[PDB]
């Protein structure tokens, strides 16, 4: 463990966000597979663990929903952002 538990703040990080890693993919799996909807507990140690924030997984969970409706009839909310800055996006 850590002596602090995983948490955002202002400053600017050497190294760029990089792709899920094999384990905390995992991590979360375990979790999800289990129940969709994490529990403050679980959440807790799956940021801390995968070394993720609530944001951060957030989306993770958020999309492995869809590919477990397999485009069945769900009740979703709206949203829409639009983000720029590197070439080809």
């Amino acid at each position: 463990g850590s002596s602090g538990s995983s948490g955002a703040y202002p400053d600017f990080a050497p190294q760029k966000f990089k792709e899920k890693t094999q384990g905390q993919v995992k991590i979360l799996e375990d979790s999800f597979l289990k129940s969709s909807f994490p529990t403050q507990a679980e959440l807790d140690r799956l940021r801390v663990e995968t070394k993720l924030s609530r944001r951060e997984i957030d989306s993770w969970f958020s999309e492995r929903r869809k590919l477990r409706d397999s485009m069945e009839q769900a009740v979703l909310d709206s949203m829409g952002s639009g983000k720029s800055g590197p070439s080809s996006g």
